[PDB]
């Protein structure tokens, strides 16, 4: 006696799988998307003349469950040629830039992450099964900067590390969680070259909202977006789903795919269990946002790290010419050190790295901002990772997944898919048995 078999809240890569597999099971299918597009945090832009991503969008053939969709779906690679860099910098707490050579920058930000990672074979025999061996549960005490200031790294490498680092968190390195890093650095072979090669070097071809798309359309699925949930109800046979409009929907299931840090706009009826109530409370660490800037310099191909009391955090080359200039991409750990939507703090950040540079513009999504993000990629604060079952679990008729609470590569398009094969899965439990 329900609308739906199935509703699925949330457009994103997790909740597109559970849909795929849920649809394909026969189940009637209903996507529910709080925000006017699909993505969730990926999201494809256009930016000076060129196409830009403004959330997720690089994978590897190392991270299986999207990887396998790829091949499902006959997509192949759209390859970023990472060059050789022309220039590399840091800059430190203090605020001093300093000019390194590729070479020796590169070597040193292997030494720091290889010291880092050092018992990642150890810790993570099965990264897959984050909290496998007691060593994983008990590095869930530490902090990131708690093992850094063990490492006995060089200034250069700390900074290099530490702005790595707080980059992954969203968040300073005192309050992130050190197993999710070696779990993810575990993913990737265990190893410093497979792992960075899975960083922002292959993007989806037709991108990562045609992979949503494929999927969606192979599920046969209803989609309806601009309809954010305000609450899930769970009522005789099924679930109760409110929207904003005060309409109603019924289903025998439902699908929670929202990231972790907007669970506060849902009203959930009877309440969660207290372990995931402690989890929504909690939330995750990313306070990250994403920023474009175009100089009318051509300044080649650049890159550079900075440590978290500073803003731009990290910065690559997009794109240059001496027609062009040069398309800066950048991403920022934390948006309390800067708002990327104020082009005057913006243009002086961006002049404190390269002084002298003219921005003629420059195109910015604050995920923070966003209230159907609230933040950025997956980050583990300290004795999250611990409890991650919490919020794995099922309640009642209300599945949940999303990329916070896959197993794998939490901070990725991948542990996305991962979760959403998980609720398909679950789905077809509850509903068949
Ligand atoms: C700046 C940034 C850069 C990134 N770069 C990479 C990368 O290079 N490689 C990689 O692998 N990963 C990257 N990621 C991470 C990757 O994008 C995410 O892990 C993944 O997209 C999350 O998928 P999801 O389905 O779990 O959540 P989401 O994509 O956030 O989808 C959840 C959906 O739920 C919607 N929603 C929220 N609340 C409601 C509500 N009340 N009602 C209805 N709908 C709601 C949201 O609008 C959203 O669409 C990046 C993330 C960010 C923020």
């Amino acid at each position: 006696g329900f609308d739906y078999d199935v509703v699925v809240v949330g457009g994103g890569f997790a909740g597109a799988t559970a849909a795929r597999e849920c649809g394909l099971q026969g189940y009637r299918t209903l996507l529910l998307e709080a925000r006017s597009r699909l993505g969730g945090r990926t999201f494809t832009s256009r930016f000076a003349g060129q196409e830009i991503e403004f959330g997720g969008a690089w994978v590897h053939w190392l991270q299986p469950h999207v990887w396998a969709e790829m091949q499902r779906y006959g997509l192949g690679v759209v390859e970023d040629p990472l060059t050789n860099l022309d220039k590399t910098l840091i800059m430190y707490n203090d605020g001093s830039v300093e000019s390194i050579s590729p070479d020796e920058f590169g070597k040193n930000i292997r030494i720091a992450f290889e010291k880092l990672c050092h018992d990642a074979w150890e810790v993570f025999p099965r990264p897959h099964e984050p909290m496998f061996t007691e060593r994983a549960r008990e590095l869930d005490k530490s902090s990131v900067l708690d093992r850094i200031k063990t490492l006995g790294l060089s200034r250069l490498q700390q900074a290099q590390i530490n702005s790595y680092m707080a980059l992954y968190a969203g968040e300073t390195t005192d309050k992130f969680g050190l197993p999710g890093v070696l779990k993810l650095f575990a993913c990737g072979g265990w190893n410093y070259d497979a792992f960075m090669d899975t960083e922002t070097h292959y993007r989806i071809q037709g991108g990562t909202i045609g992979l949503i798309n494929a999927m969606l359309t192979d599920s046969g699925a209803e989609v309806r977006m601009s309809v954010p949930v305000t609450a899930v109800e769970q009522v005789n046979g099924g679930v109760k789903i409110k929207t904003d409009d005060d309409e109603i929907i019924t289903a025998g299931v439902v699908v929670m795919t929202v990231p972790l840090n907007t669970y506060k706009h849902i009203g959930f009826t009877p309440a969660l269990s207290k372990g995931k109530q402690r989890f929504i409370k909690e939330g995750q660490l990313s306070k990250g946002a994403k920023l474009y800037v175009h100089v009318k310099q051509n300044l080649g191909r650049v890159f550079a790290f900075a440590d978290e009391q500073q803003p731009l955090n990290w910065v690559q080359t997009h794109d240059y010419s001496d027609e062009l200039g040069t398309i800066l991409s950048i991403t920022i750990a934390r948006k309390e050190t800067i708002d990327v939507n104020d082009r005057d703090a913006v243009t002086r950040e961006v002049q404190k790295m390269f002084p002298g540079v003219e921005v003629l513009g420059t195109a910015a999504y604050d995920w923070t901002a966003d209230p159907f993000s609230l933040g950025a990629w997956a980050a583990y604060g300290v004795g999250q990772l611990s409890r991650l079952k919490d919020l794995q679990a099922a309640e009642g008729r209300i599945l949940f997944a999303g990329a916070e609470t896959s197993n794998g590569w939490h901070a990725n398009i991948d542990g996305a898919v991962e979760s959403g094969l998980r609720a398909g899965r679950e789905v077809k439990q509850l509903l068949s048995l």
